[PDB]
């Protein structure tokens, strides 16, 4: 996260950490007691997916849940044409325990307006080139599609939506891949990409539509 501030310990309880033995590659987001969404960039035959966390040491955390997962549902058009449909549901092994620190967020239903005031939550890269030992959380406003689409033509689908590229400089970068875009208390994308360096002014990062897959989201849960 470029730019932000450590978040409140448990203030996004839908934020998710999709780790390995060493490292920290992506962020999801738990829109279901048995069902975290993250990008489908961030895809894996199984998972390590812990949920409550704010450093990322679970034994720092009494109320922290690591859960297994090995079912992964990524939508059948991701990467077609290259970088869109950036989505993917990974059904956890058990459900989770919804708590003060673990809650399951609901998705936009209204798509992204252009000067919402949203906010970016994740553990990856900051300003300075190094990770962050607690979860950042930093505001970003979304971006009209016109001038989104103008500004990464040819690779702009309606599948995703931009924030950000102000001269603020806050902007999402590696490691915070499949983390939340929040719009009014509602999921409203996923860190998807931008360009490198992370946080140039008049280059926003681009995010998962998620109010153009709600239909999919729950046909792909409830059944
Ligand atoms: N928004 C960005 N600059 C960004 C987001 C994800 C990512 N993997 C790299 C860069
Ligand atoms: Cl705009
Ligand atoms: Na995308
Ligand atoms: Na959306
Ligand atoms: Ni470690
Ligand atoms: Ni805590």
């Amino acid at each position: 996260i470029i730019n932000g501030e450590d978040c409140s310990p448990h203030s996004q309880p839908w934020q998710a950490a999709l780790v390995m033995e060493n490292e920290l590659f992506c962020s999801g987001v738990l829109v279901h007691p048995q069902w975290v969404l993250s990008a489908a960039h961030c895809f894996q035959n199984s998972y390590t997916i812990g949920l409550g966390l704010h450093s990322l040491e679970a034994d720092q955390e009494p109320g922290s849940q690591m859960v297994e997962a090995s079912l992964s549902v990524r939508h059948p058009e991701y990467n077609r044409p290259l970088l869109a449909n950036d989505l993917m549901l990974i059904k956890l092994d058990e459900s989770v325990s919804e708590s003060d620190t673990i809650r399951s967020i609901s998705i936009a239903s209204q798509c992204p307006t252009a000067g919402n005031s949203c906010l970016v939550s994740g553990w990856g890269l900051l300003a300075n080139g190094r990770m962050p030992t607690v979860l950042q959380c930093v505001n970003v406003s979304v971006v009209s599609e016109e001038v989104c689409s103008k500004l990464y033509d040819p690779l702009y689908h309606p599948s995703m939506f931009c924030a950000g590229g102000g001269q603020d400089q806050k902007d999402s970068c590696n490691g915070d891949s499949g983390g939340p875009l929040i719009c009014n208390g509602y999921l409203q994308g996923l860190v998807s990409f931008g360009k490198a360096p992370c946080g140039q002014v008049g280059v926003p990062g681009v995010y998962t539509n998620l109010c153009k897959f709600t239909e999919w989201i729950e046909k792909t849960v409830q059944a």
